[PDB]
């Protein structure tokens, strides 16, 4: 029964208006309706993974549970595993898995994140969870971000208060938030952006949906241009918008968006939005392609439509050999050589890398590199040629071509992380200098780079 090198994952993201849900939703783990659809012939095909995100849920977690797993096994003929559930609040994330892959799945982990203060702490905030499929780590992020057309920027604010405080996967990665820690992770809710037209342009709006006409709209996406600012989910990917706004509809049908301002909304207009997404960051170079994004229409007992994205993933097998793991493999090694970090900050500290990888047996403490002043005010750190040399568990190409590095560069003086970036083993030669590159974040945002050349040493 040979490993897989290929898995598809369903993301769903459900915004329930505290309904219960019609008798059938089928339609939404088969990726039918609008937008990107899944092909006919792939209905009886399950996924690997199923990965639901709700909010506003008003179910037990028993009651969804054997909603989720009856709709499954009628479309699949297959009864899946539960891998996970957590709730905070309406706020749900559900992972049922193959039977085949439950010992595929290890190192499980579900937290969540309360957003805001006082006034603000009490509904909204993300659930997640992650775990590793054989070598592959996956997280799962479901948020419900604050709602409302002139909070974008509470809401970019609500993303990296989850990034910074939610727990999941490895803690021995300690510089690095979950915008680091997996293969794959994919951040999908009620992120509540809205369409920023006049509210007096609510009609134009309804025509141009009408027309199946999105660019006037997705051009006043706040997800899209606060991302294209660089604002929120620096870094993350989202398939191109084919579906028509996914909120706010008036239930039992999808005819009528409820956008009018009434008592029941606080006095506020609910332009017709794509408050539901799915966006996803994996590691550089690993196969990650979107095969479906698109919404139901005929899941009508919300005043939002559900949302689904399906996702080929690459994933590794648990390698072993004769030397790692429980050893180093003398014919492997990593070298960085001519390696500099640009950075944003006007502190001057002392800097030295750390270097994290579950391809090594714990991560690597470099030495201090040299400040130097960049010519348009950055500092700039030089490493040299004095990086220590990487010592992998495994040395055979078919792993160590797969792995990735991260870096962090921290301050000698307070030893907190400056910068995490990652680096991609999965290189065009070994025993050969080549060009590497990193961004480097903090809590999300950019603050800085990183850049040298490599030369990996295998077996081969
Ligand atoms: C909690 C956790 C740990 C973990 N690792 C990788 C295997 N060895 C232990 C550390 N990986 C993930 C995704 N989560
Ligand atoms: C034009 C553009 C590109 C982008 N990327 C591309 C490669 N990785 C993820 C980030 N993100 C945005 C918001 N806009």
């Amino acid at each position: 029964q040979p490993e897989p090198d290929m898995i598809t994952i369903f993301i769903g993201t459900w915004n329930m208006g505290n309904a219960p849900p019609p008798k059938k939703i089928t339609s939404w783990f088969l990726s039918k309706g609008q937008g990107k659809t899944r092909d006919d012939s792939a209905d009886y095909i399950p996924h690997d993974i199923y990965v639901i995100g709700t909010q506003e849920d008003p179910l037990s977690e028993k009651e969804w549970l054997e909603i989720l797993k009856h709709s499954l096994q009628e479309i699949t003929s297959v009864t899946f595993k539960t891998v996970a559930i957590h709730t905070l609040w309406n706020i749900r994330i559900v992972v049922l898995a193959k039977p085949e892959h439950e010992n595929r799945i290890s190192h499980i982990c579900t937290d969540n994140v309360k957003t805001g203060i006082a006034n603000t702490l009490g509904n909204k905030g993300a659930v997640g969870v992650s775990f590793m499929f054989n070598g592959t780590s996956l997280g799962f992020v479901n948020s419900h971000l604050t709602s409302g057309s002139e909070k974008k920027l509470r809401r970019n604010q609500n993303y990296m208060n989850i990034l910074r405080f939610l727990a999941l996967g490895d803690k021995k990665l300690s510089p690095f938030n979950i915008t680091h820690r997996f293969t794959h992770l994919f951040w999908f809710g009620d992120l509540n952006y809205r369409v920023d037209l006049p509210t007096w342009e609510a009609e134009t709006i309804i025509q141009k949906i009408k027309q199946q006409q999105y660019a006037d709209l997705l051009s006043h996406d706040q997800l899209l241009t606060e991302r294209r600012e660089q604002k929120v989910f620096l870094h993350f990917e989202e398939e191109e918008i084919t579906f028509a706004p996914t909120y706010r509809f008036e239930r039992l049908t999808r005819d009528k968006y409820a956008y009018t301002k009434q008592k029941a909304t606080g006095m506020k207009y609910n332009l017709p939005s794509w408050c539901d997404r799915v966006l996803w960051k994996s590691y550089p170079l690993v196969h990650v392609v979107c095969q479906s994004y698109g919404s139901t229409s005929d899941i009508m007992t919300s005043d939002h439509s559900p949302v689904f994205a399906t996702f080929e993933a690459g994933v590794t097998s648990q390698f072993v050999s004769k030397n790692g793991p429980g050893t180093v493999d003398s014919q492997g090694q990593i070298e960085f050589l001519r390696c500099y970090a640009t950075l944003k900050t006007k502190s001057q500290t002392k800097f030295y890398l750390e270097f994290h990888s579950s391809c090594l047996e714990s991560f690597v403490k470099s030495q201090e590199g040299e400040n130097e002043e960049g010519s348009e005010g950055e500092l700039v750190v030089k490493f040299g040629e004095t990086l220590p040399k990487l010592k992998p568990i495994i040395s055979d190409p078919e792993y160590l071509l797969d792995q990735h590095i991260l870096i962090s560069i921290k301050s000698s003086d307070s030893d907190e992380s400056y910068g995490e970036g990652c680096i991609a083993l999965r290189l065009e030669a070994t025993e050969t200098q080549l060009p590497i590159y990193t961004p480097l974040t903090h809590h999300g945002e950019l603050t800085g780079h990183f850049q040298g050349e490599i030369k990996l040493q295998t077996s081969q």
